[PDB]
């Protein structure tokens, strides 16, 4: 079987407590996470396949949900702390809790405000699918409790404030009486039992909650997981270490690099566990050139490769007359202003073609800046005029936040252009997976020139590329059948007998 840790962290200085963020500030994205898709893989291929959830995530099966993951079983390390012997969702109504009997409440587009006698009493919060998510308690205009609710309806664990500090927090089990409490200011910063509880910890009190994490998973994985089993780690930008050491010696490990994790990494940090690995898989191939080249010793175990399934879904664009041009544009580089002036002078000088700018996941500011370079480009350099469809213009700009829509932008999509360094992988795999002939600017495992793409020598080549497959069929034809072949060879099956080749290399070579 294959064990999956993720590392669905937070963003405070408690990376295993997990962000509560009100609905109204969870932006949409397209969560690229390695471990999602490599998961929804093994369903795909219906495998056995485990989650050890280190973190304390009190809305977990409504994130398993959103990711289409729901089915995975999983081991939570907080719900064996918090003694949670049951799945079993109870939503809660606003009206079932526990309320004084003089508490108005009022509505808001954002929350509920509970007031008693006019007084401020609580701030009733919920997440991105209306389940109840956090109340806020007040005494006279400060915040003295916050009730962070677990999904399948209790409170999971209960901050305790002081002049509008957090001073400590107690993590319930589903009755009400706290397991364990860690304190939260600069004075105390560890963890102590309750004693009624000592069956369940080794310990009564632990420096920082890292241990009694570290602790509980560390019995699991010696303890019900059968010989041979396979376990992938997302890394952390620092050392796996507290992790990859609690591994039988009768397993095999994967070091999963997501660029979104990874990027900035502690790269140093990482020297053992480049060494204990016996596959390391990135995203980017320059993290993979970075690793080779910093850390020889293990360069040979270094391999880019997609997290992302190729499926068949082929598109209608062949049902089309305007040819539809799908150019990636990566917010993270600056923007290349030749190379957006480029795709824009080519749909300029074709009346029937159309383009989309595509960016995943944008802040409005990023928009703004992608939808004002190009008004300044074609203002300085070209004619809006022949943008006008023979008032509706034939380019457009479009924030990518689902994966349904990017397919439904790539049905009818006829070519794709990206021009980036790092060509967006993800992009690269569902044009593929809808034939679409792909122009890029560098070599890749995933666009193979003069087969399904074609690789410039330069930004100054674009239209030859462009004239290629949009001027006739034979040659965007011959592309769709490259693409199919690529399809074939790129699927679960086909990531799965990838990872699983590499393993048995290693094993072999000791």
């Amino acid at each position: 079987m294959y064990y999956f840790i993720p590392s669905w962290s937070g963003s405070g200085k408690r990376v295993w407590h997990r962000d509560i963020i009100p609905w109204y500030r969870s932006m949409q994205r397209l969560e690229f996470d390695d471990t999602i898709h490599q998961i929804r893989i093994f369903h795909s291929e219906n495998l056995p396949v485990k989650l050890l959830l280190q973190a304390y995530m009190p809305h977990a099966r409504y994130f398993l949900h959103r990711q289409d993951i729901f089915e995975t079983e999983y081991y939570s390390v907080f719900d064996e702390i918090q003694a949670v012997e049951s799945n079993d969702m109870q939503v809660l109504q606003i009206k079932d809790l526990e309320w004084e009997d003089d508490c108005e409440f009022i509505y808001t587009p954002f929350l509920i405000i509970v007031r008693r006698q006019g007084q401020l009493y609580a701030h009733v919060e919920f997440g991105v699918e209306g389940f109840i998510s956090f109340i806020k308690f007040f005494k006279d205009d400060q915040l003295e409790k916050l009730n962070i609710f677990d999904d399948r309806g209790f409170v999971s664990s209960i901050v305790y404030y002081e002049d509008g500090q957090e001073v400590c927090q107690d993590y319930l089990n589903p009755n009400g009486d706290w397991r364990i409490r860690e304190y939260l200011k600069f004075e105390n910063s560890h963890v102590v039992v309750n004693p009624v509880f000592s069956r369940d910890f080794d310990k009564l009190e632990y420096e920082c909650m890292p241990d009694l994490i570290l602790e509980k998973l560390g019995y699991y994985i010696s303890h019900n997981v059968e010989e041979d089993s396979r376990f992938v780690v997302a890394a952390q930008p620092f050392t796996n270490q507290g992790v990859l050491d609690l591994l039988p010696q009768h397993s095999h490990s994967i070091l999963s690099f997501f660029h979104e994790r990874n990027q900035a990494s502690n790269i140093e940090n990482l020297k053992a566990d480049l060494e204990y690995a016996d596959l390391v898989l990135t995203d980017r191939m320059d993290f993979k050139e970075t690793l080779q080249n910093y850390f020889p010793l293990q360069a040979e175990k270094i391999h880019y490769l997609s997290p992302f399934d190729t499926r068949l879904q082929l598109g209608k664009s062949q049902q089309r007359h305007e040819s539809k041009i799908f150019y990636q544009i990566d917010l993270s580089e600056l923007l290349n202003d030749y190379a957006i002036f480029k795709v824009l002078f080519y749909v300029a000088q074709h009346p029937d073609t159309e383009l989309v700018i595509g960016v995943y996941n944008a802040w409005q500011e990023g928009i703004k800046q992608v939808e004002n370079k190009v008004e300044e480009l074609i203002s300085d350099y070209l004619d809006l005029k022949d943008f006008i469809k023979k008032l509706e213009y034939r380019f457009r700009i479009r924030n990518i936040t689902d994966e349904l829509s990017l397919i439904q932008e790539l049905d009818d999509t006829r070519l794709i252009i990206d021009l980036s360094q790092q060509p967006n992988l993800y992009t690269q795999i569902a044009g593929i997976s809808a034939g679409i002939p792909q122009i890029n600017l560098v070599a890749s495992d995933y666009v193979t020139h003069l087969q399904n793409g074609y690789i410039l020598d330069s930004i100054s080549q674009l239209a030859v590329a462009a004239d290629y497959y949009l001027q006739g069929l034979k040659n965007w034809n011959q592309a769709l059948i490259y693409s199919i072949e690529k399809i074939k060879l790129n699927t679960g099956h086909q990531v799965i007998k990838r990872w699983e080749k590499w393993l048995k290399e290693a094993i072999d070579e000791k």
